[PDB]
């Protein structure tokens, strides 16, 4: 698809069983999800935006699906404002800014 | 252009005459700038992040070159970690999201 950018581009994406709402984040490095239960390892990790850093921890190898096309990367959790689809996965789904 | 999502989509800009480096950030209402100077007066603006909330200064009507297309538009200045085109620019120079 074209996603225009009048309006934020929020998806729905697929992940572990559940659906959620995010926004399709080109100046996001990774994939950063409110608090949620993903299963396998995990580590702390740092991660720093406007306004300064959040504790989140760092998921690998995770499925996610987004706008039917599937694909598998890293899914940091913790207390983000919003949920955000970072370059990541962006990436896997082949998805480019066009201007 | 068609800018893939491997590396930060990191472009230069044109602003007062100089030029900068900056983040094309689809999940940015708002373009905020590092400390610079701007002309005229500024208004008041809390925007907010991952690590919660800067204040910022919001100039309007800056004129703004992003990889050479040319915009007119407001421009928050403050504390921020990277220079961010936000789609208030983004709709200005013809960009979308594609996959
Ligand atoms: C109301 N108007 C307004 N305009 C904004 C402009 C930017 C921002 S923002 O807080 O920087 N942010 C909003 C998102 C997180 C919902 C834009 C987002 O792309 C920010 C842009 C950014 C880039 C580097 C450092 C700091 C910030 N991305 C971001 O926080 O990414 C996190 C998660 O992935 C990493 O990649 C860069 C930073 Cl270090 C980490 C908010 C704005 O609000
Ligand atoms: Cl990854
Ligand atoms: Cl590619
Ligand atoms: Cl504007």
């Amino acid at each position: 698809p074209q996603i225009t950018l009048w309006q934020r581009p929020l998806v729905t994406i697929k992940i572990g069983g559940q659906l959620k709402e995010a926004l399709l984040d080109t100046g996001a490095d990774d994939t950063v999800l409110e608090e949620m239960s993903l299963p396998g390892r995990w580590k702390p990790k740092m991660i720093g935006g406007i306004g300064g850093f959040i504790k989140v921890r760092q998921y690998d190898q995770i499925p996610i699906e987004i706008c039917g096309h599937k694909a598998i990367g890293t899914v940091l959790v913790g207390p983000t404002p919003t949920n955000v689809i970072g370059r990541n996965l962006l990436t896997q789904i082949g998805c480019t800014l066009n201007f």
